[PDB]
């Protein structure tokens, strides 16, 4: 998946003869982007159920298009923190990625304070990891990578969603599930994925 964090479960359905997922949903997101927050709060539970029943691989590329000195470089620090978390644990990344887009945490784009690195570290702890994450965050390990990411993957707007490489104009979670079903068919649980309330 390249510069993305790939989230899958043991049940992942793959193309015959290969270990390639039958269905890949690609997300390009900025942790400071308000629409991304609404999108993830609205689709996250469905995508998590799709992953867990094995219907999709969910690939997350966290760009930093909104990053600026005026937001205390939150967009880049948050994305880089997420890559640090994924190095330790994909399960923790799922929780951390969801947490940063929650209503309690996602900062006002034009506000006067933003989670500092200590706060990002504490959020990673809550998502279930310490390990190398504190050093990874404090050293700015993935800052250069996330700053170059929008250019490297040629995505300049967020959120950008694709299904098997095809850009997807999203509306409802159920509509996304219908599209996945067209690809994977009757994966057990797929009908229930549509009506997933929480993650």
């Amino acid at each position: 998946p390249g510069d993305a964090v790939r989230v899958t479960s043991s049940k992942l359905v793959t193309q015959p003869g290969t270990s390639n997922p039958k269905a890949v949903v690609s997300f390009y997101e900025d942790f400071l982007c308000p629409a991304c927050g609404i999108f993830e709060r609205g689709f996250g539970p469905t995508v998590s159920k799709l992953v867990d029943i094995g219907a999709v691989a969910a690939d997350y590329t966290m760009v930093a298009i909104l990053d600026s000195a005026s937001n205390q470089h939150y967009s880049s620090r948050a994305a880089a923190a997420a890559y640090c978390v994924a190095d330790e644990s994909i399960e923790a990344f799922r929780r951390f990625h969801a947490a940063l887009f929650s209503k309690d945490i996602q900062p006002a784009e034009l506000g006067k304070d933003f989670p500092d690195n200590a706060r990002l570290i504490e959020l990673a702890r809550e998502a279930g990891v310490v390990g190398k994450v504190p050093d990874c965050i404090n050293s700015g390990k993935y800052i250069e990578k996330v700053d170059g990411l929008a250019a490297a993957v040629n995505v300049h707007a967020t959120p950008t969603v694709r299904v098997n490489g095809t850009e997807y104009e999203w509306s409802t979670p159920a509509a996304l599930v219908a599209k996945i079903k067209e690809i994977v068919g009757d994966v057990p649980g797929i009908d229930s994925a549509a009506a997933t309330a929480t993650s």
